């Protein structure tokens, strides 16, 4: 069985299909592909565009999207093996999934790290769980890794620049203020995508303690290796700024500080300056900047950044819908 | 870009179109109008009506709508401008509208005041904002106005009396009492649509401070100068329902008292005896009661009352759906 | 007008014509029984195979289901008679059934005791207050009994052993551990359809504390002299199991105990070991086993039992979506 978990898991002629799939769809957005055929959309988090997205792609290609907010509507789920269920969690996954695979044709889910052991999230079990016990294919809504939006980025990025082959652009994914500490999630994801594309990438980042998991760092080398991109860690800002063709950003909160993150409040608050302003990105090459939202005004990036005409985040936010749809109609 | 943000905004004889497409979508319900078609209904405050009617018109005429509730399932959004993002909300209106603008082809808004400062509430910053950034039409579902609940009303003051023309017909929009100070919209809609449509309306509170903000009572004068109808303001119960033949209840806080409630409660609490009962709707020429629900019985309204063959509330509601129709119709 | 509200309110000729049909719907899963018509779900508890099941059984069938929870999105009810509504209820059921009524072609209810008084609980006010006020035929999603559960179960059942007619099976309705007092609606019912299919059941709990409301005992008893099956009560756990061909386990408070359950704690905590296990299984003629769902492994049943072949608990929660398509289909 064929899930939709990470684009690592992909080849990159798979990846190739599903954008060109995509690209099809946004041309020609009704279709049958999913007629008489549903997807369940299980939220354990916050959402808007995701849940309207997939909601909506259903919809136009003939097929219907129940959302389900589990400790909300539905019911409270165990992920553990052999545990006593005597605790706040009602049924066990393994029931869930085997029940809604003789419901709908897909599942999605969206579960996002507890923030207090990230030995524990780094894990994906709520997304391992549901691949493991559902009948029918998996999605990946965002658990420590957003593949659907790095298919929505790179659509964006190849409608920006007129082709599907992004080789030779600087590319520059940089951490970003915010007053909470969350989730590593889209960075992990940037940093994979954009290598697996052949960039010449850049983590730009405050201090050695916001470079993301090893694991991603990994996979990030052996892109390069294949793509023909390169890869390095920046704690410079017009250093890294400098000649860049895209910037992403996004805030997410150091993994050494996960179960401890009063300590890492004052770190992050001494690096506010990460900003995306008008400075920064006066110091690409005529760059664009994205972000995959939602966005916090004036703290991750300027007014003048969103509304300049190098921001591309709306059109990154509106490929979410064509990308979910060329992933659902393969997985179908 | 044209939206229905008020009747106001609207001519007489574009109300009057939609009133006609309301009373053929009541006679036809199933249509393609929205055939493929979206629309996003977004809630800021509880609903029962308003959500389930457009819901399921958006089904009836081929297309979707999707549920949302910032700061339940979607994110809280910011609407204030220039302001620096370290709050609560987590996503500025701007991106919020642009965004839902690449998803859906209607964008519905349901938000209501504060009730802390009426000077900022008064201003429908919410609404405005949608308007302002959606590149699609906007709906108001009910922010400081209720459009969608007047024509609604209107229409079913029309099958009441077998014709469109209502010029004539005494109207009473009387206060009626509430254990707490609610939302004046209804009544600054239905003073607004019964003086649009000509009648003689009387607009019943307790005393002066129950009086509607001056932009509504201004827009009354303006509406019977134009449709040869008349307004006035009475404090007197028996005089106002006297050959009465609409009488239209709502309970609302009064204006003077936002952001201190406490000194309003003893005040409200001392005109529990507006409720409309038998005795006062005996005093009316056989006239019509509605309003526009959620109703606590033996609070606002009597059971006799309510249960009387006079009472055309739930015709009233049942347009909702119907007249929402030739709306989304109309902007589509 | 014909509601779904029980079993025991339909004759046995056209329960059967349902399980034929949920049959029927089971091979042939899209049809336009609900074209263009729409359910209203109201749901007072959570749910997960409930809520999703009906909202696709009314897709596949060309209908649309609107999900509202009172007190969430929708305003609160009052149930209650001729009470001044002062409290926390914003509406009477006579309204909500009524405008419900003029929107939707059937109505959903799924509303759970109180757990404070079972004199109260036990009256169905809820149920019984939408099929009185409502002008469409109401489905009971679950309140103090759960009907589709029982037809969901049956049809597993008959699925089962090959054949529709279950006379002369054992059949074993037990009590099983849960840290918390619940609801006795499936066992009620389990109780009921059981008879009712003419089986020799045995409901086998704890102690005389842990029977079943009088009226479930008594419709049993009537089922039976009808059905031609048998009905006792035991407390003894090796001599009900034994030569059982179906184990139905469900846990839930004892009656005695509303409104004052903290003594009631100690009393389950010490027959934790009616949980289902292997060895208990291993005394029935090889018998299957089920749960309606949601179900905490190693508390209510263990591991071993929920995996092995004769757990049919997926089949009876897929069967929930034939049969309540079915009840729609019969009730349009
Ligand atoms: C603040 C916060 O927790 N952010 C999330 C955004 C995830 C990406 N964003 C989306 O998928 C868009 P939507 O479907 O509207 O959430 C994060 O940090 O991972
Ligand atoms: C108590 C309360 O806050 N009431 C609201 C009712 C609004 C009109 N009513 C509707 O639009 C019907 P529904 O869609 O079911 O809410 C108010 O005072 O404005
Ligand atoms: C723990 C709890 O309160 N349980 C409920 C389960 C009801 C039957 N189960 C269903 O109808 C399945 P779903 O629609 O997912 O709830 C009870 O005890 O009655």
């Amino acid at each position: 069985l064929k899930h939709f978990l990470n684009t690592q898991d992909w080849s990159r002629a798979e990846l190739d299909a599903l954008l060109t799939q995509a690209a099809l769809f946004k041309r020609n957005k009704l279709g049958s592909e999913l007629k008489g055929k549903s997807i369940a959309l299980v939220f354990f988090n916050p959402s808007m565009r995701t849940r309207t997205s997939f909601e909506l792609g259903a919809f136009q290609l003939g097929g219907h999207a129940v959302v389900l907010q589990p400790g909300k509507d539905a019911w409270p789920i165990e992920f553990n093996l052999g545990t006593v269920m005597d605790g706040d969690t009602e049924e066990h996954i393994a029931e869930v999934a085997r029940v809604l695979g003789r419901y709908v044709d897909l599942i999605g889910v969206r579960a996002f790290p507890k923030f207090v052991d990230w030995s524990k999230d780094r894990e994906d079990q709520v997304l391992k769980s549901f691949a493991k016990y559902s009948p029918v294919p998996v999605i990946n809504m965002e658990t420590i890794t957003h593949p659907c939006q790095e298919l929505a980025h790179a659509l964006a990025l190849q409608e920006h620049f007129g082709t599907p082959d992004l080789r030779g652009k600087k590319y520059v994914l940089t951490w970003t203020y915010h007053p909470k500490p969350l989730n590593t999630a889209v960075a992990n994801s940037a940093l994979t995508i954009a290598t697996r594309m052949g960039m010449d990438v850049t983590l730009l980042c405050p201090t050695p303690d916001y470079i993301l998991d090893e694991r991603y760092m990994d996979w990030a080398a052996q892109n390069v290796a294949e793509s023909g991109g390169s890869l390095q860690v920046s704690h410079d800002i017009d250093s890294a700024y400098a000649g860049a063709d895209v910037v992403y950003a996004k805030s997410w909160g150091a993994l050494p500080f996960f179960g401890n993150w009063e300590p890492e409040k004052p770190i992050r608050d001494q690096y506010q300056h990460f900003i995306v302003d008008e400075r920064k990105m006066a110091l690409t090459n005529n760059g664009v900047f994205s972000h995959c939202l939602p966005l916090r005004r004036n703290v991750e990036a300027t007014d003048a950044v969103m509304d300049s005409p190098n921001c591309i985040a709306i059109d990154e936010a509106e490929n979410r819908l064509h990308v979910q749809k060329a992933i659902m109609a393969a997985l179908v």
